[PDB]
């Protein structure tokens, strides 16, 4: 479905392409996109974080907050390439 689809992006092209210290950053952007306490997240893994994130907003809604949150974070490169997947698996649904 188009949501397993979206949490691949998110997991897998997203969460999983960054590193410890760049997931903790993530973390402490988390709440200015999510309605999630920041303490729910602190020992999360990926998995959990998207998981928590989709629950709370939905997949689609999810990885665009993503994107975004990559793009304050200065992670240019991984935030165009998640948005190219995205637009990937639109034009799947389209």
């Amino acid at each position: 479905a188009m949501e397993s689809k979206y949490k691949e992006i998110l997991l897998l092209t997203g969460l999983d392409n960054i590193t410890d210290e760049e997931l903790d950053r993530f973390k402490g952007f988390l709440s200015d996109e999510f309605n999630i306490a920041t303490g729910k997240l602190h020992t999360a893994n990926r998995i959990q974080v998207a998981t928590l994130m989709i629950q709370n907003a939905g997949a689609v809604s999810a990885v665009m907050k993503t994107i975004r949150i990559f793009q304050k974070l200065n992670y240019m490169l991984l935030a165009k390439r998640l948005q190219e997947e995205k637009e990937k698996v639109d034009k799947q649904y389209k």
